[PDB]
Formats: structure tokens, sequence, C-alpha cells
């Protein structure tokens, strides 16, 4: 990553073997359920599109959504593209050359030239741009890996109203990633908890809901 | 988090891999006991609006709790902008704006404009206005998730004072009520609701006995 | 904590997970066993009163042990204002106030507040006042916890010594948190040990009995 | 490694037992599956040759592997002395050398005269070439160790295309081939070789549909 | 401990978790066997007294070595105060005192005296006096948990020659001797005690053979 | 150890606890097994003699393999003193002395001493000249620790070739501790692969070999 020395300039460093394994473990742990998303945002904190590309490279397995990745990273390096072309031709001596899709990307740059725009003044912020374009499809696929529609997402008739909600909003992360959709809550709730929150009234909170189910 | 430089400036440096894992860990082994809070707001030390939001978002499960969390939020929120509105009106290019609830709360500004408040001088502390509401909103937690009621704890026939002390304000920590409250709740149930035996012993050491005094009595 | 810089300038910085987990886990392996209160105090080095408030608050149960160290702090606080009285009225704009019990407690001062307290020069040491009444409390915890008096420690007829001496010094450790009481050791010993130890003499070390014994 | 010190300076810092644990335990828990390599290369940052050698040589097991990156790393040297010869004879007393292939290699070269290549001006980066012939040999063992070829790999009746998608992509990584190659391969077998009720929806999106239409047409 | 900071001061830096764990733990593993020693010394590194009295309250049980430890240490104090007395009567206010012995274990001195000493130009290295007592006591109670004698070491008909000799030299480890005694032993034991068939063969090699000569020559 | 602070200049560190543990946990874990050596080289990183005295005394058993190691040192340390004899007699007020051999193992040394050979201009690097012996005699004690020769490394009849290439390998790491050795490796392979390994022709690389017996 690219951070802070104690002296107070922006200097590359190594990858820490803490964050490397951390990022494996968590998808190792929880695949793509939501948190996940967070956690390598956090976790990628300045880095450069070599980390990033480190990151991404040590997840065990789920190969079909890493190519899924890769596929909307072409599709933003594309756009990337249309809206900053680069001058085609030799690039003047000693000189910044403008960054394409595939050197946010990491592809086409090298490590020296991603620090170059990362620390240029004004600076070329091409980890975060790489970082955008990785959580746009990191939450494409944690919508896809979600195992349940929230319209399907329903009450039991014995199930405790906390756990029903807890399922709600489990589920209703996962569906949003990529308004009224909480209305299907009390929609979905069952028989005894719906009587209860429909006599309660339109405008309580949740902790209103929750304590009247009890 | 914001921290200190050798050169004295107040700097962000990144939320640390021992940080998160520490907090969601926590989560996972101790739900919303009461000592989540202090563990969060310890955890959270220095922390910007973003980096709270990143600790709250990584929680697994318990989401009914963390909707709960957002809507306290949204309240503190709109009272911060009644109590502090921000005038409306585009402003000079270029300047630092004020900042609306939705700021502080990291959803409407940029990392750098967080950095920007928390650094100013004098300092906006962001950081620290929307972890008191994220507090609150956890203290409020503590008490849905507590199973139980401090007027259904009493003592068993069978059982060690200490035992029944130890439940007692187990349950009183996770109610949420100012101190005068818990205390006058302690004077009302605590001797009344020991068993016959403890009772008998605890009466005749009188209203004035510490409860190191009355737990070496009963022991 | 406050501690010292690379600079060497007195500063605050962030209590550590580390720190925090340390302390959470030594209470929940050990509870109030006399290790517990050098741990505590080492895993405080440099704290202010909010730090100490954090660690107490994290310990998991024992909240009768918790509610008796409140207690004992409240007790030291009065004797505190007794002692230090605080001017009453307004204090002078921009400068220093004296803290009262309850501030060195952490309970009505807050953290600029501490941090001006203990880096002033001469500092008013609050961090190291409130843990002398912490630990003052938690000996007491200690004492209380202790299962079995000294005067019952009392080696069995097929016990070997060293086994009898480390539940006697145990146990001793634990009732005098809060001279000649160790004179029971002979006492207390077996009828053969008993012989042993007084043919020995009265001048003997510790290591020559348990050699003896063997 | 090479690392930066805070008067500017280049200087060499000790492996750590972090770096070193985490390197044998990622070979212990996952041998050579293709992660294997990007760990190597992250967890060898600024490495010198003697910190690559080290690495290597902790390894447990895996010894035909290791043999067989020897090989690789004295194929690579040949070609770097045949493209870059050290003038032949004794050289003026006190000077730098030319480093030849078993100096990059870290065989013939002291830590003294590692350093003093990385930190020349200019530098001579011989940790980076060196890393570069031992990722080409673990290339070359990730390849081996792989034990399905990707045209082995259709889908079953009763597999889940995501599952299958998995298998087919996880054999593709572990493949010593370029890009153009792989995905070429993409296009001659995935939908060739999905089952039946997948394959006709598959067809009906067309050639241009992407991986996410095909995963989602398929659930 | 007292650690340099940056601009070359000695200073004090509190202990850390990770020493203080490491210490109980090895204790918790190993008990008294003769290698916590070297881990007390080596964790120990930088001590102040008030630090090293830490690492010792930490123990778990124990506690009959404890007060030995205890015991061991006035011994030495005492030994202390007869060497180096201190001059009896009140002294200079606001100066410099002279430790005693019981300064030196911690008991009687403050941290701020502690480190007063430990950087005083020229040092009074008390943490290091301190520690030199403890091994003192340590060494002591490593011989007394040891559970064999070396003279009870001898090797079984069908035992391995380098297992006898892993027993003899551990339990030569845990004498408290000189290494001229402790190698004195060893000559006048090792092969007096191997079995028949080792005891013909070393016997045969002469008493200049190296151990790696009969350990060879026996296996 | 001895090592480059932030401010460029070498000074004395603790040894730290992960490097105490992780040395004495690969001992425990892989006895004398020869990745054990690489693994002690590089946690001893700018060791002083001090240091590495107590990384071999913090070893668990392996005491005969430990005692050989003291007897190697002392020969390595008997032809240090015959090329370095020492000057007899008194050294002048406040100067450096001479190390002899049991200076550098670190015996007859203060750690004052120590620093001062390795910090000095120029240095004598008693650390790395110490650590030289050590590694000669844990090398000796890999090849005596090694159960088989590699004569006896011999494909099985259904063994994999590359099972057997794994095992002729790992013993000759062992035996070589302390070149057309590696040719026993087509002679002692089975008949099956054998008849591939000889058809293949004598320029074949292992690579070759393995893909060809698969
Ligand atoms: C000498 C150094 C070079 N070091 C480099 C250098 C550059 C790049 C580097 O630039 N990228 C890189 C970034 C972004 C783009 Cl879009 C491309 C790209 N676009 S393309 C021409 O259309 O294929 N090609 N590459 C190489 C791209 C990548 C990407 C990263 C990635 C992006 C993603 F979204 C999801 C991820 F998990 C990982 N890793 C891969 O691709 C690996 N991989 N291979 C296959 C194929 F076998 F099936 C598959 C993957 C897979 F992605 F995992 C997915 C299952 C399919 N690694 C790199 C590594 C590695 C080191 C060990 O030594
Ligand atoms: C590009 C970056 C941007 N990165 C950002 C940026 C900004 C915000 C950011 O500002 N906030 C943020 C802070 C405070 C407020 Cl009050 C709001 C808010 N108020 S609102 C318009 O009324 O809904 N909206 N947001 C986005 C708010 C949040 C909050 C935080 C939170 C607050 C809480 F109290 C409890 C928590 F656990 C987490 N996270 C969520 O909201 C996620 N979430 N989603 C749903 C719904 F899908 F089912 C639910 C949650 C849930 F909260 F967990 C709860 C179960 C219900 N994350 C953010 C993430 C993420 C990163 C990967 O990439
Ligand atoms: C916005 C910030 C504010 N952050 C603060 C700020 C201030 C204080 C702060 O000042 N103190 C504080 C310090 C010292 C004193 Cl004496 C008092 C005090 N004296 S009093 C008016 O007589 O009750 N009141 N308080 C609040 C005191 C405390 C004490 C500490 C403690 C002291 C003890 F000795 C034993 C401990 F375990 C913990 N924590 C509690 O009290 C919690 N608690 N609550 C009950 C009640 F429900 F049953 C019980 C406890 C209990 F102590 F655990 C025990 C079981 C009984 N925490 C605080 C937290 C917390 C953070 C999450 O967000
Ligand atoms: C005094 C110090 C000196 N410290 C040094 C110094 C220099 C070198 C050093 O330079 N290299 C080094 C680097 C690159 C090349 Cl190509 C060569 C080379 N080429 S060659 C003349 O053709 O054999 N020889 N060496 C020594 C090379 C090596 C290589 C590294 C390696 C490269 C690889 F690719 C795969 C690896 F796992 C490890 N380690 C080995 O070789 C060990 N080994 N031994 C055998 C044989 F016994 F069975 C086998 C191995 C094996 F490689 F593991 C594989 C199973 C076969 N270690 C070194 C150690 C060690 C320390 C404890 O003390
Ligand atoms: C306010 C602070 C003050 N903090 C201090 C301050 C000073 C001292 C401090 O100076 N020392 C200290 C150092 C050296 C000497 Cl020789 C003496 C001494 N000599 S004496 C008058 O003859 O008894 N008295 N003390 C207090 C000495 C000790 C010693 C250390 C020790 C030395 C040993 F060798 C073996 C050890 F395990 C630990 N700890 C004990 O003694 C505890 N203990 N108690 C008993 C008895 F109850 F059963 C027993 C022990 C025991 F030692 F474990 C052993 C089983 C017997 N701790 C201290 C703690 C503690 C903190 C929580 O709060
Ligand atoms: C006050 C300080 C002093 N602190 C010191 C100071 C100096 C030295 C110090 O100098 N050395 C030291 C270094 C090198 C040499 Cl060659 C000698 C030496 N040569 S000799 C006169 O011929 O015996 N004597 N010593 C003391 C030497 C040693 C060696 C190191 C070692 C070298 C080895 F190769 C293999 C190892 F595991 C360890 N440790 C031992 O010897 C321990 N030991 N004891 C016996 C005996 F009981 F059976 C046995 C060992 C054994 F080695 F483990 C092996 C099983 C046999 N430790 C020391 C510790 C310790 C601290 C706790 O407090």
């Amino acid at each position: 990553p690219i951070v802070q020395n104690l002296q107070g300039q922006m200097v590359h460093q190594c990858i820490s073997p803490r964050t490397l394994n951390a990022w494996v473990k968590v998808v190792e742990e929880k695949a793509f359920s939501p948190e996940v998303i967070p956690m390598f945002s956090a976790l990628s904190c300045g880095a450069t599109p070599q980390d990033l590309n480190t990151m991404l490279n040590t997840v065990g397995g789920h190969q079909a959504a890493m190519q899924m990745l890769k596929e909307t990273i072409n599709e933003e390096a594309a756009e990337w593209d249309r809206l900053h072309p680069v001058h085609a031709g030799p690039i003047a001596p000693g000189q910044m050359r403008e960054p394409r899709g595939s050197d946010i990307a990491g592809t086409t740059s090298t490590l020296q030239e991603q620090i170059g725009w990362m620390t240029h003044n004004p600076p070329i912020p091409v980890g975060e741009i790489y970082k955008r374009w990785i959580i746009l499809g990191l939450n494409k696929i944690v919508r896809m890996y979600s195992p349940t529609s929230i319209l399907d997402i329903r009450q039991g008739p014995k199930e405790p109203f906390r756990d029903y909600v807890d399922r709600f909003y489990k589920t209703l992360r996962a569906e949003q990633a990529s308004a009224a959709t909480e209305t299907l809550l009390v929609q979905n709730a069952n028989p005894d908890c719906k009587t209860i929150l429909k006599a309660l009234g339109p405008g309580a909170t949740l902790e209103e809901m929750m304590t009247a189910c009890q």
C-alpha cells in the first residue's frame, strides 16, 4: 500500500502477512456474505493495483465469481478508456504517461508507475479507482450468491419475531448490494405478529415493533 | 483512525486488521452482553465515521439490531440538524462546508471531509459525535437482548448469595437507566429478594452495610 | 494510556486490542486468583482513568465483585475529597481545575482533563491514584474469593510435602492480599514430616525442609 | 528484505518470523494450488536473494518440486549469462563487480554484495530478477501438481452450473498458458461441456452473453 | 523495561502483553525444566526490578518454588548489604540515595528510583543485579524439581544409545554444578553405564573419541 | 540482536518473544529435519553470541545433539585460537581486547564486549563467526538424525514416481548437509519407470522425467 511514514511523506510499503491472511480467511469463513465487501475495502486501505490483484489472486476457490469480477473490471475499464482516451505515440522523456483502464487494473502498468500516479501532485488515485470497480463487481457477486429473494422471507407460525427480522435484513443486505421494500417486513409477518403490528400503527419504529411482538 | 505523527501532526492511519478482527470476534463470542459496548468504544478509539461504519458493517448476523442502530442514528442526526442547521444554498467553491447529521454518520461525507473536520483548528470531532450516537443505539440493543428483568432475579433456596448477587448485577448492568435509578433498584430489591436464611442475616446488618459485609456475612 | 513517543514527549495513545483481550482473558481463565492483580497492574501501565474504566467494564460476569470494587473506589474517593477539597466556584478561564475523587475515577472528568493532569508540570497522576484504589479493591476481592483459610491447609498422610507447601503458599497469597503465620507450615504438616522438620531444627530454610521431607 | 528508513535510505532489515511462518504454513495448507504463487510473491516483497533462498529452504517436503525449481533457476541463470556476460579476468580491487546468474540466485554472492547491487544508483534489482525466475518455476510446478486437465471438466447431470464453472476456472487457473490461450479454451469448452439442460439455455443467450448472465440464467 | 529512544536516551517502556503472556505460558507448559531459566532471562531483557516482580508474581501455582526464590533473593540481598552498606542517617533532601538489597529487589524502591539508578551515569544496574539473584534461585529450583539423579541414568538393554545419551544430558542439565563438575560426571558415568553391547564398542574407540564418533559407532 | 534503528545507527535490541517462540516450536515440530537449519539462521539474523546461546539453551530435549554441538564449537574455537592467538597480559586502559574462541562463543565475553566487537570500525563480527560454527555443528546433527542412506531410497513397484522423487531429495537434503549422486535417482527407480527413463535419454530434465513417468 501507499501510506504516510512517521515523517509525513507518502511511500510504498509491502502488504503485511497479517493483511494477506485476514483476507484469505474471511473468504474461507464467510464466502460472499455481505460483510465480506466492507472487510475487503478496509483491508485494502491504501492499496495499489498490484496489491488489489494480490488480494484477489489469493482467494481460494470461487473461481466462477473471480471470472465474473474480471468481466466487471473490463467493462469499467472500457468506460474509463471511452471517457479518458490516452495519447497515442511516444511519451516525452522522463514524464508521466496517462493511465488507461488496463493500467488502473495493474495489468499493463508497473508498480513504479502505480506509485508515480498515486503520489503525484495532483494524484491520479489509481488504487481507489480500481477498488471502486472491484467493489462494484463484488456487490454483483454478493447478490448472486444470496440464496433467497426478500419476497420469500416470511415469518413462521412459531418463529420469534426477532429471528424473523434477523433473516429479513440479512437477506435485504445481500439483495440490495448492487425503501418501501422494508414494508415487506410487516406484510410477511405471521398472523399473530401482523395483528399486533397493524394495531400498533404505521409510524412505529423497529424497536417498538420488536418490543410489541415479544 | 486519526493519530499523531512525530512531526506532531494529526494524520489518518488505516484501520488495522487486528482491530477489525477483534471487533468481529467480540460480537461472535458475546453478542450484545453489556461488555460489548465498552469494547466497541475502546476498539474505535480515534475512529473516523468511515471506520465506525466499517466496524458496524463487518458484524455477522444480528441484522435486526443493526437496523435498530441505524434508526437510532437517524434520530440523533435529526436532532443534530435541528440544533445545528446548515445554511442552505451553494457555498464558496473550495472552502470547508459545515457537517450535517448524515455527514457525521459518514453517509454524505467523504473521508477527506471527515479528516478535514477532525483535524481542523478548532476540531469538529465528527468521529466522537457519531460514536456517541452509536453507543446510545447499542445501549438500547443491550437492554432489548437481556433475557431477564431485574424484578425476576430472586435468590434460590440453595443458591449461594454471591451467585445471586452476580445474577442481580449482570441483569442490572444490561438495563437502560441512570445510575440513580439502578442503585434505587438495588435498595428496593436486593435484600428483599434474598432467600429466607440470607435475608434474616442481611436485615440484622442494617441498611448501612456494605456489599462486602453482606457477602461476607452470608458466606 | 499516556506514554513516551519515539521523540521523548508524553502523549495519549489508544489502548491496544492486545491489551484489551489479555485482560478479559486472564479473568476468564483465572477469575480472582491472586496473580490476576499483578497482571491487571502491568496491563494498565500508563493508563488514564478512562482506560481503567474500560478494562473493568470489559470483565465478563463477576458483577458482585465489580460492585464491591465500586464501593471501595467510592470510599477512597471520599477520603480524597476530605484531604483535598476543591475550590467551589467558577475556575479561571483557560486554567487547570483541581480534581475531586469522582474526577480521578473518570466519572466527572473528560479524557482531555485526565491528559492535562497526567502531563502537567508538575503532574497530578490521576491514573496512578485511581489504580491504587482499584488494586485496594481487587485485593479485597481476592481475599473474599479464597475458598479456604490458611488455618485449614493441613498436609494429608500420603501427601507429598512439596504438594502441601504449594497449597499452603497458594492459600497464603490470597489470604494476605489485603510473618509468624508461615510457622503454620510446620504445625500443619503430617506426623512423618513434622517429626523430620522438628529434628531438623528451627533455622531451616524452605529448601532444607523440602529436601528433608523428600 | 530491503526497506526505507526515516533518513530516506534503503537499508537491510531482517526477515520477520511472521513472514517466515506465513510462507511455511501456506505450503503446508495449500501445497501448490495456484494461489501459492501470489502469496509467495507478496510475502517476498523487498526480498534479497538470501531471503528468497531462506523461504524456499524452509518448505517442508515437496522436494521433487524444489529440485525442479532449482533446474528452472539454472536455466534462467544461463540465459542471463548469455545476455549479460561478465567480462572475465580479475577486476579492480575494492570496486563493485557485475553479477552473474549464480550471484542473482544468491549462491556465489554475499549478502553485502546483494545489498550493494539492490541499493546502487541505478539499482541492479537482483532480488526482483531472482524472484521472476522462481515464479516461472512455481508456474511449472502448479501445472504439474494440477490433478485435472481442462479437457476433462464437464458438467455433471445433477451438478449446479456454478459448481461446474468453479471447477472449470480452478483447473484453468493452474494451467501454464497465456491469457489468450486460456480464454480461447473457455470459448471452445465451457458451454460445449455443460450438461444438456444448461447447454440449451446458454446457446439461446448467444456467444455475447456475460458469465453473470450465463450463471443467472442457469440458476 | 528500559530501552533506547531515537534521541539516544534510555527511557522506560511498559512491559508488553506479549512478554507477560510468553512467560506465564512457558511455566504452564514446562514448569521448571532447565530451559525455563534461559527463557526467563531473555524475556526479562531490559527489565526493571518492578518488571521482574511482575513476571514472578504472574506465575500460576508453583508457590513452594516461589517462596524458595524469595528466600534466595533475601540471602543475596543480605550479602549485597554486607558488601555495599548504605551509610545510615538522613541524606541531602532531593538527591539520589544509594540502593540497598531490598531496593534492588523492588520492595523498598519506587519505579522512579529504579529508573534513576539504571539510567544514571555511571549506571547502577539494579535490574541486572536482581536478575542474577533470581537466576541463582531458579537454578536451585530446577535442581530440586529434577526427578532423576545422574547416578541412576543407565542404558536399557533395548534402548538406543542416542535415547540414553539424551536422558543423560537432560538430567545433567538440571543438576546445579560447575561445568567442570558436570563434565567429570560424564567422564565417570556415560560409558560406564552404557549397556553391554554399546559399552564394548565405546571402550574400543578409546577415551579420546568424540560424542559424534560414539553415537555413530553405536547406531 | 544488533540492528539498525529508524535513524541509521547500529544498536542492541532485545530478542523478541516471537523469535524465541518460533525457534523453540520449529524444533518441537521438526526436530532436525534439514529445513530447521535455514530457519535457525534466519531467526538468528543479527544475533549476538549471547542471543545464539539463548536460542540453543531453549531447545527442549535433544540434549545429546546439543552436546555434539558444544564439541563442534570447541573444535572451531581451538582452530580460531590457533589462527588468531591473543596478546597475553593486561590490555591498555579503555581499549578493545582481541576475542578468543571462548569469547566468540559467549562463554568468556560480556554482552557489552560482544556489542563493542560487532559495532566497531572495522567490526569483528563475532555473532556471524559463532553462527558459522553453530551451523557447521547443526549440519552434522542433521546428517546423523537422517534415518536412511540415499543408497537405500528405492522406488516401490506401485509407488508413484513423484512420491519416490520426494523421498529421494528429502533424504539427499539431509545426507549432503555436512553431483553424480543424483544419478542414483534413475538407478533406484522401479522397472517400469526405469525403462521409460532410459528410453527418454540422459539429457532429460527432472520435469521431463516426472512427466514421462506420470
Ligand atoms: C510476475 C507477477 C505478476 N503478477 C500479476 C500481474 C498482473 C496481474 C493482472 O493484471 N491481473 C488482472 C487484473 C484484472 C484483469 Cl481484468 C485481468 C485480465 N483480464 S483478461 C486479459 O481479460 O483475462 N487478465 N489479467 C491477468 C488481469 C491479475 C488477475 C487479478 C484478479 C482479478 C480478478 F477480477 C479476480 C481475481 F481473482 C484475480 N488474476 C487473474 O487473471 C488470475 N486468473 N486467471 C484466470 C484464468 F486462468 F482462468 C482467472 C483468473 C481469475 F481472475 F482469478 C478468474 C478465475 C479466472 N493478476 C495479475 C498478477 C502475479 C505475480 C504472482 O507474478
Ligand atoms: C464504496 C464503499 C462505501 N461504503 C460505505 C459508505 C457509507 C456507508 C454509510 O453511510 N452507512 C450508513 C451509516 C448510517 C446510516 Cl443511518 C445509514 C443509512 N441510513 S438509511 C438511508 O436510513 O438507510 N444508510 N447508510 C448507508 C448508512 C453504512 C451503514 C453502516 C452501518 C450502520 C449501522 F447503524 C449498522 C450497521 F450494521 C452498519 N451500513 C448499512 O446501511 C448496511 N445495511 N444495509 C441494510 C439494508 F440493506 F438491509 C441494513 C444495513 C445495516 F445497517 F447493517 C442494517 C441491517 C440493515 N454503510 C456505509 C458503507 C462501503 C464500502 C464497502 O464501499
Ligand atoms: C460515553 C462512554 C462513557 N463510558 C464510561 C464513562 C464513565 C464511567 C465511569 O465513571 N464509571 C465509574 C467508575 C467508578 C465509579 Cl465509583 C462509578 C460510579 N459510582 S456510582 C454513581 O456510585 O454507581 N458510577 N460509575 C458510572 C462509575 C464506570 C464504571 C467502571 C467500573 C468501575 C468498577 F469499580 C468496576 C467495574 F466493573 C467497572 N462502570 C460501571 O459503573 C458499570 N456498572 N454499572 C453497574 C450498574 F448497572 F449495576 C454496575 C457496574 C459495575 F461497576 F460493573 C458493577 C456491577 C455494577 N464506567 C464508565 C463508563 C463508557 C463508554 C462505553 O461510553
Ligand atoms: C551458511 C548459510 C548458507 N545458506 C545458503 C546459502 C546459499 C544457498 C544457495 O545458493 N542456494 C541455491 C539457490 C539456487 C540454486 Cl539454482 C542453487 C544450487 N544449484 S545447484 C549447484 O545446481 O545444486 N545450489 N544451491 C545451493 C542453490 C540454496 C538452495 C535454495 C533453494 C532453491 C530452490 F530452487 C528450491 C529450494 F527448496 C531451495 N537450497 C538448496 O539447494 C538445498 N537443496 N539441496 C538439495 C540436495 F541436497 F538434495 C536440494 C535442495 C533443494 F533446492 F531444496 C532441492 C531438493 C534439492 N540454498 C542456499 C543456502 C544456508 C544457511 C543455513 O547457511
Ligand atoms: C501496588 C503494586 C505493588 N506490587 C508489588 C510491589 C513490590 C513487590 C515486591 O517487592 N515483591 C518482593 C520481591 C522480593 C522479595 Cl524477597 C520480597 C519480599 N520478601 S519478604 C518481606 O521476606 O516476604 N516481600 N516482597 C513483597 C518481595 C513482590 C514479590 C515478587 C516475587 C518474588 C519471588 F521471589 C517470587 C514470586 F513469585 C514473586 N511477591 C510476593 O512476595 C508475593 N508473595 N506473597 C507470598 C505470601 F503471601 F504467601 C508469597 C509470595 C511469593 F513470592 F510469590 C511466594 C509464594 C510466597 N511483589 C511485589 C509487588 C504489586 C502490584 C499488584 O501492586
Ligand atoms: C547468567 C546468565 C548466563 N547464561 C549463559 C552464559 C554463557 C553461556 C555459554 O557460554 N554457553 C556455552 C556456549 C558454548 C560452549 Cl562450547 C560452552 C561450554 N563449553 S564446555 C566448558 O566445554 O562445557 N560451556 N558453556 C557454558 C558454553 C552456554 C551453552 C549454550 C549452548 C551451546 C550449545 F552448543 C548447545 C546448547 F544447547 C546450548 N549452554 C550449555 O552449555 C548448557 N548445557 N549444559 C550442559 C551440561 F549440563 F550437560 C549441556 C549443555 C548443552 F549445551 F545444552 C548440552 C547438553 C549439554 N550457555 C550459556 C548461558 C545463561 C543465563 C540463563 O544466565
